[PDB]
DNA sequence: TGTCCCTTCGCGTCTCT
DNA sequence: AGAGACGCGAAGGGACA
């Protein structure tokens, strides 16, 4: 909308369907994405040099392209890329993705300058990797975590001895400089004074809005302990996982969900310790009446979903969805706990609801097993995921159904099912592994990066050669995946 | 109306034992 | 094996030009 001057629209839609047109192919989402967050100078820039970026010395991908656009001061950061991503690859040895990470970001521009500046003196001069030195800068204001840890990293390890591991953790974050700040500030006061060990007190900065965090505790950690007896292990779990936001929520509405509903002090704590804490706090505050009812959920239960990251969504979309799936698709509310009980319920619910049907019809599954399924994180990538690929998996890869469900039934399920889809055959025949095998390794917690390390160890075998059979590797991928794969390589090193 | 920086929230995956 | 660490990104707000 936003009128200024005028004719020159014709301008913006002159070039709104060129990219649509032959370099990158941008569908509508993704023209949304760009002028959203990039604003339209963005999107002019794209055009401007959507040649330039997909060949030439930078060979970006559309959706590289997209991801670096789509940020306030993206135009600027596409100038830079075009600038400095073969000196930074060639002179610094960073690879493109790299760079492009450290681009998809709020002021781009300046991070990309000031990875280029300051590299070598922090590599060099206070011994950092460059991974790290990445890492510190993939963030918005990178620019000035980048400063702010050339300055203090001397100070903040000598005067209060801590490891750069630990600096970085800080600094790796929005919002870095400030953390630093104020931890440097804090620090003694916060170890000495309120008694605690400075491995508490990074803990508490290693997050988003550290310096809000800090700050909170420093004020509210005597009165959350004397007052509402709380230990400042519980206080630091608050801190740590839900920060200022959460503290001050659990002060306000404590005695009141003590009082008036009835929780346990170690059941608030166990909500408010989470990202949007508050949130959940305030949801659960409201609802868990409403909860409680309906014949509806037991408080154990209401607790339960809360307490993980974006426990609001889960019950508002619990409370919303609970009697169309207990009554229009036979699920006992045991089950919709269960299923609402990980991160992002409110996505699994809302995908076990439009997908209910589809598996169980389309496909020949039973309700039972959609649930444990969706009874985990990423519920809703794992229905999705077995959606696309059970056909193809039991068809062209040949597993039984039951086979695939188990491989789903676990936190990254997706992750799962596309690496076996992906290696089952080069493992199958190029180093004789038995089907079977394969899905017993994948049907665990980091199915896939088991299976990836498994292979990796037999493609090229590594240092530590021989001695391992295949069915044993197999045995020992089963019972803790790349851990125990890793922990052998390392008994050897 | 663009650019930069900071804080809060939500989703997904893996590992720690 | 459920808790907790970790990575990632969307969204919203403040400051300045």
């Amino acid at each position: 909308m936003q009128w200024s001057g005028a004719r020159a629209l014709e301008a913006l839609l002159t070039v709104a369907g060129e990219l649509r047109g032959p370099p990158l192919q941008l569908d509508t989402g993704q023209l949304l994405k760009i002028a959203k967050r990039g604003g339209v100078t963005a999107v002019e820039a794209v055009h401007a040099w959507r040649n330039a970026l997909t060949g030439a010395p930078l060979n970006l991908t559309p959706e590289q392209v997209v991801a670096i656009a789509s940020h306030d001061g993206g135009k600027q950061a596409l100038e830079t890329v075009q600038r400095l991503l073969p000196v930074l690859c060639q002179a610094h040895g960073l690879t493109p993705q790299q760079v492009v990470a450290i681009a998809s970001h709020d002021g781009g521009k300046q991070a990309l300058e000031t990875v280029q500046r300051l590299l070598p003196v922090l590599c060099q001069a206070h011994g950092l990797t460059p991974e790290q030195v990445v890492a510190i800068a993939s963030h918005d204001g990178g620019k000035q975590a980048l400063e702010t840890v050339q300055a203090l990293l001397p100070v903040l390890c000598q005067a209060h001895g801590l490891t750069p591991e630990q600096v970085v953790a800080i600094a790796s974050n929005g919002g870095g400089k400030q953390a630093l700040e104020t931890v440097q500030r804090l620090l003694p006061v916060l170890c000495q004074a309120h008694g605690l060990t400075p491995q508490q007190v990074v803990a508490i900065a290693s997050n988003g809005g550290g310096k809000q965090a800090l700050e909170t505790v420093q004020r509210l950690l005597p009165v959350l302990c004397q007052a509402h007896g709380l230990t400042p292990q519980q206080v630091v779990a608050i801190a740590s996982r839900g920060g200022k936001q959460a503290l001050e929520t659990v002060q306000r509405l404590l005695p009141v969900l003590c009082q008036a509903h009835g929780l346990t002090p170690q059941q608030v704590v166990a909500i408010a310790s989470n990202n949007g804490g508050k949130q959940a706090l305030e949801t659960v505050q409201r609802l868990l009446p409403v909860l409680c009812q309906a014949h509806g959920l037991t408080p154990q239960q209401v607790v339960a979903i809360a307490s993980h990251d974006g426990g609001k969504q889960a019950l508002e979309t619990v409370q919303r969805l609970l009697p169309v799936l207990c009554q229009a698709h036979g699920l006992t509310p045991q089950q919709v706990v269960a299923i609402a009980s990980n991160n992002g319920g409110k996505q699994a619910l809302e995908t076990v609801q439009r997908l209910l049907p589809v598996l169980c019809q389309a496909h020949g599954l039973t309700p039972e097993q959609v649930v444990a399924i969706a009874s985990n994180g990423g519920g809703k990538q794992a229905l999705e995921t077995v959606q696309r690929l059970l056909p193809v998996l039991c068809q062209a890869h040949g597993l039984t159904p039951e086979q695939v469900v188990a491989i789903a039934s676990h936190d990254g399920g997706k992750q799962a099912l596309e690496t076996v889809q992906r290696l089952l055959p080069v493992l199958c025949q190029a180093h004789g592994l038995t089907p079977q095998q394969v899905v017993a390794i994948a049907s665990n917690g980091g199915g896939r990066p088991a299976l990836e390390s498994i292979v990796a160890q037999l493609s090229r075998p590594d240092p530590a050669l021989a001695a391992l059979t295949n069915d044993h590797l197999v045995a020992l991928a089963c019972l803790g995946g790349r851990p125990a794969l890793d922990a052998v390589k390392k008994l050897e090193h």
